[PDB]
């Protein structure tokens, strides 16, 4: 089997992308983030305390003939930038772009933090990093693509993420007329749960490239490039008026600049970053200081290619026995 899922940005910024995906009997269609550094698929539900809804759609399991509570199961998660939610858990029938999984595991959420309150666009999120993260307790549960996983044509999901644009979630194939040149494959090491690897360094615009290990994880559910402070330091050193604010909590720029690409190295291969994929805008709305793209990793204790770089590539999760990472050009 495969699957094929359009994901789509939340805002003008490209902060997150959702992808529909469809729960119980009949379906419930809710907008989900898929969160390749995670691994729980979590959803608003008509558990959630109420006034923790504002605009989400939610999933009723009383309504869906296929749920059944998964019995004494709970789940709590605390995610990188600080927000968290937790609650209780169902099976049911989830399907993800004509791919259909039974009995898999939706962790219905009874509390959530803040920044999911206020996100109306974001009905929750399906984890797609390693099994071995699930925080549901005292059953460990398998995420969607692992459920998938021996059903489908091709052991892989790919992310195509589009720059102020839709992009496309696939599921069991590679879909060779999405990308330019050839796929390079890299390690990856799931010591940690996340699909880990080392990139072979960098370039800051038309500089000359850097032969250096930077060890990351490739994560869909982050928004920014986050990198060791020497190489942050480098990139933003080549835009006038740039500095790293301890108030607004990263690298700004003025928003007159023309900001430089950034290429990363996967191998002997070189993915671009444009210079407007490092644009996240005005600080606060009306101010000519704009927020970076590229934020240092230190204090974070890994560095993450979330989006910003993900989405000037092709990339392919292999999860076949030794999982790799694959990156094209597009």
């Amino acid at each position: 089997s495969t699957g094929s899922a359009t994901t789509t940005p939340i805002d003008s910024l490209d902060d997150a992308y959702i992808t529909p995906v469809q729960i119980g009997t009949p379906a419930q269609t809710l907008n989900l983030d898929f969160d390749t550094g995670s691994s729980d698929l979590w959803v608003f539900s008509s558990e959630t305390t109420a006034s923790e809804v504002d605009g989400q759609t939610i999933y009723t399991p009383s309504k869906s003939t296929t749920a059944k509570l998964l019995s004494g199961a709970t789940w709590s998660i605390s995610y990188g930038d600080g927000s968290s939610s937790s609650g209780d858990v169902y099976t049911d029938t989830v399907s993800v772009g004509g791919l259909t999984v039974t009995g898999q595991a939706v962790e219905s959420a009874k509390k959530v933090s803040s920044s999911f309150t206020e996100d109306s666009t974001i009905d929750g999120l399906l984890g797609l990093a390693f099994s071995t993260l699930n925080t549901v307790s005292p059953t460990q549960q398998k995420t969607f693509f692992d459920n998938a996983k021996a059903s489908l044509d091709s052991p892989v999901f790919t992310a195509d993420l589009g720059y102020h644009a839709p992009g496309t979630y696939n599921f069991g194939f590679i879909d060779t007329t999405a990308y330019t040149g050839s796929i390079t494959y890299t390690a990856v090491s799931t010591k940690q749960g996340f699909w880990e690897w080392t990139s072979t360094g960098y370039a800051v615009g038309s500089g000359t490239f850097k032969s250096t290990s930077i060890d990351g994880i490739a994560d869909t559910g982050t928004t920014l490039l986050y990198l060791p402070a020497t190489v942050v330091s480098a990139y933003w050193a080549q835009v006038s008026g740039a500095k790293s604010s301890s108030s607004v909590g990263g690298y700004v720029f003025p928003c007159s600049a023309t900001l430089p690409s950034f290429t990363f190295g996967v191998g002997s291969a070189r993915i671009v970053i444009p210079g407007d994929y490092i644009d996240f805008g005005p600080i606060s709305t009306g101010s000519s200081s704009c927020f970076g793209g590229i934020q240092s990793s230190a204090g974070i204790g890994i560095n993450i290619f979330g989006d910003v770089a993900l989405k000037a590539a092709f990339v392919v999760f292999n999860g076949a026995t030794t999982p790799t990472l694959g990156f094209a050009s597009k």
